[PDB]
């Protein structure tokens, strides 16, 4: 608990939906 990083997510070619596994 120090900094506020950001993971990676996968986008989808459908109903505005994007997220990681």
């Amino acid at each position: 608990g120090s900094k506020k990083p950001v993971p990676i997510i996968a986008c989808n070619r459908r109903t505005g939906k994007c997220q990681r596994a």
